[PDB]
């Protein structure tokens, strides 16, 4: 159900935010597909934290297709999954632009916002 994922969101969200100082409106954004366009190294590396966290960014630091596929089939409600997938597919080569595994998280993520963001959602 939705209350089950966004329970998971929240719970991860709660492991992570603590660690940066983060500006509270940027961080609520994100959830709704809001992502600013250069924002600072605490935003950005909490992107990081919660790739990690949900398991789709290696310890390389690259961020894994094939477990961020896993990720969507396991959580996203069935009427979801598609645009989740093409959102993936279309977004997948953004982290080889960057040096910076928060720039590859964050910039990965708001590919993904800026592709469809009436349906990405974010921890
Ligand atoms: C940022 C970028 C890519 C990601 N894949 C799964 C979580 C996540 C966060």
């Amino acid at each position: 159900t939705m209350k089950q994922l966004t329970n998971s969101m929240d719970m991860m969200r709660q492991a992570c935010a603590p660690k940066f100082k983060v500006e509270e409106a940027e961080l609520h954004g994100l959830r709704k597909s809001i992502f600013p366009a250069n924002p600072d190294k605490e935003l950005k590396c909490y992107a990081m934290c919660i790739a990690q966290m949900a398991g789709t960014m290696t310890k390389k630091g690259e961020i894994s297709f094939s477990k961020t596929m896993a990720q969507i089939e396991a959580m996203l409600p069935p009427e979801m999954k598609t645009m989740a997938k093409e959102a993936l597919t279309h977004c997948k080569d953004t982290q080889t632009s960057y040096k910076d595994p928060c720039d590859k998280a964050y910039f990965s993520a708001k590919c993904a916002a800026d592709f469809t963001p009436d349906t990405f959602m974010f921890p």
